């Protein structure tokens, strides 16, 4: 059944891919080559072109992503050649550097060798390449709660966090054949962070908030034409609400709204005062302001939604069906102020695509 | 097939209803009585108890409603006895008075005679008993755009609006047998309106905004045990976001955010300033403030969500399955600040319930 599933996904992918790339007549020969390779090796190897385009289609198909207008400009790095843990490390280090691009973020994906027969060649443990540790001990809560289990897993491996609220986690990943993952501290020179300040309210600095510049999601599986690239970190730039409305605002994350209300000088006593709403708005304004001031790419939810509307228009005029997840596309602040809120989306899954996969710890 | 559909809905309703009311042993006899009545008349008549409880269950089952905690305290008025257009008018007038209750709003439903064989006895044309007219002529836009087609329909019937932005529409409904609906101007003494002012910003009055006190939805069908009550207006009190975030804020409604930004003294030039978000928050604070100050019942979205959480807890501990529409339950401002955003809901349709029905005009 395995080979059959593979062959079928391969037929659909190559057809679609070669048609978009204006290479329709090359399908028959390529598919034959593929058919033999599968019969003879149990799998097949993508050309540079297939891989690059498949990663772009995968982005284009991510129902939950509001930033898809720019799918065709994704920078794809092919690292299917790595074999050593040192090579993986340096490739991950490089990804951070070139994606960050001194603040002018380039949307980038680095692709590692794919699974063979469900056997991972490289297994990344980080949720993001850059993320803060979290600690929960005897009622004492430090840093990012979403990182608690990974942090505890790293502290099994010989690492120890300084237990500030903003400890950078080390890169952690396992190689095929090894029993335990390895870990490498991030070079601080590679990581841009942004201090959160407010355009009008000087006291906002008293909160001593900051966040990292580039979200590099590193735990999802890229699937292209039946080939499972479990290790393929990618990044865009942030939409401000991700930081200001969720990461810093959620009760199960940094939970800062009460502190925000205090520094902006409003009471946090009565629901009818809408103090949480006001606090959210000022925190989100501060995040956008701080990133711009630091010269680090970011988008506000309004601009982002107008871009996504263009993505919609582009999809129709190219004759492609649009898919989306309304519940994730709407932004967590002022959603009714965007067009997204007022239309519906088909949530069907189209491949290529990025998928959740089981965590190697927990 | 009609009688069969009816009988089946009746069996399920009476079973459930009599069980909740601790009257389980009275089911067999009641169902027999019902079975004969259907065979002999083509339909059946609900007892006072069945009707009252069925209207409450219908509210309890409205997936899209965040205010369901108070389903069991619904005030049900039985007007199945009306036969004249004067009687309907006075019943609608009465509903407004007793629901308004001098500002201490009582959630109320008035139930009129149900359809016979799809034949409506009374057919209400208003979306709400109290709502503002809308006009769109030669690029000139006045009042509430959502009311444009009903307003044009009324102005066919001999009525004429003053073309202020806040013209009260007359009640309009048709009686079985009549070809045209009739219309009656609302007595101004019965309608509470609230001027919108802001707690801190005196200039907010310059906008001369106002809204009506009681939303009385009058175009939905109540379905109870196979009986179709097409005419059954009901009301709660407002959640502030309904007014501040949608009615006054939407581009296809009153579209006031640019004006709001101006009076609160912020520029409306750059998306990154989040001026729409700030404007939404101040407008929503003003709406809550104005209603409280006027002594008219209203709830903020936070309190409302905490109440709905209690509804959820109550549903489980009573062994009832919970149903809901996540896309409508989340409030249109700061949705991620409520628990609703972070859980999922089953959107299955359970009867009794309230349903959309086709409009008699357009
Ligand atoms: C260029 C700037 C980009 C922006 C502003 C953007 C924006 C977003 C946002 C706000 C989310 C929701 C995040 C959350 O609520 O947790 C999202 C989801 C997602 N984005 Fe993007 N994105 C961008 C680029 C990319 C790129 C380059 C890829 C991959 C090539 C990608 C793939 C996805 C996927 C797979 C999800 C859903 C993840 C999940 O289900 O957990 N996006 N995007
Ligand atoms: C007591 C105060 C109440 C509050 C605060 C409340 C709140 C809400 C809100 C905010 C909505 C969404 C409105 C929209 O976005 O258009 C809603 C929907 C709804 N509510 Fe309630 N509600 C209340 C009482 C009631 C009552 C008394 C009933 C009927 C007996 C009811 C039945 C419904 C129904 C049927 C909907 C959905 C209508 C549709 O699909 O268009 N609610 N409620
Ligand atoms: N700005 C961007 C760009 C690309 C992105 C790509 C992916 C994401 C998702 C980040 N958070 C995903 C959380 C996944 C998850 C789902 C359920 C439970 C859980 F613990 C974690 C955000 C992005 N933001
Ligand atoms: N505060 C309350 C209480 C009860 C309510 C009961 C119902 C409602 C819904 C009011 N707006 C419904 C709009 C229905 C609709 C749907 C699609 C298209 C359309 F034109 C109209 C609001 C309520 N608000
Ligand atoms: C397509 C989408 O379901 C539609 O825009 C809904 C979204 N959720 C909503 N929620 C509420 N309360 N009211 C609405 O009118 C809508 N509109
Ligand atoms: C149950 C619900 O789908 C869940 O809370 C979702 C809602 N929409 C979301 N949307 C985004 N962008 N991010 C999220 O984490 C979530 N959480
Ligand atoms: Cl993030
Ligand atoms: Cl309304």
């Amino acid at each position: 059944e395995e080979k059959e599933i593979l062959w079928n996904e391969a037929k659909a992918f190559i057809a679609a891919c070669y048609q978009e790339l204006g290479k329709a007549a090359e399908v028959k020969d390529r598919l034959a080559d593929i058919k033999s390779e599968i019969d003879l090796t149990g799998s097949y190897v993508h050309t540079k072109e297939e891989l690059e385009h498949g990663a772009k289609m995968a982005w284009r198909n991510s129902n939950r992503c509001i930033g898809r207008l720019f799918w065709n400009s994704l920078n794809v790095i092919d690292r299917r050649d790595v074999r050593t843990k040192e090579e993986v490390r340096d490739a991950l280090f490089h990804h951070i550097e070139t994606a960050t691009n001194n603040g002018k973020i380039r949307p980038t994906i680095t692709i590692f060798p794919p699974e063979e027969k469900g056997e991972k060649q490289v297994e990344i443990w980080n949720h993001q390449l850059i993320r803060y540790a979290g600690y929960e001990s005897d009622g004492e809560r430090i840093g990012d709660p979403a990182s608690c289990s990974l942090t505890a897993a790293c502290e099994e491996l010989g690492w120890r966090g300084e237990r500030t609220d903003f400890d950078l986690l080390p890169l952690i990943f396992r190689m095929k054949g090894d029993e335990q993952p390895v870990w490498y501290e991030l070079p601080r020179s590679l990581v841009i962070e942004v201090p959160i300040t407010h355009p009008d309210i000087e006291a906002f600095s008293d909160l001593e908030l900051k966040w990292y510049g580039v979200p590099i999601i590193s735990d999802m599986k890229l699937e292209v034409g039946g080939i499972h690239y479990n290790a393929a970190p990618f990044n865009g730039w942030y939409m401000g609400t991700e930081i200001g409305a969720r990461n810093l605002a959620d009760e199960k994350r940094y939970d800062k709204l009460k502190k925000v209300a205090s520094v902006i000088g409003i009471a946090a006593d009565y629901n009818t005062d809408l103090w949480k709403d006001q606090a959210l708005v000022e925190l989100n304004k501060a995040v956008l302001h701080s990133y711009k001031k630091q010269g680090v790419s970011i988008v506000d939810h309004h601009t982002a939604a107008s871009q996504f509307k263009r993505f919609e228009e582009q999809a129709e005029e190219a004759g492609r069906k649009l898919t989306g997840d309304w519940t994730w596309l709407i932004p967590p602040i002022s959603p009714a102020a965007t067009h997204i809120f007022h239309r519906s989306y088909d949530n069907s899954i189209v491949k290529p695509n990025y998928f959740y996969q089981d965590k190697p710890y927990e």
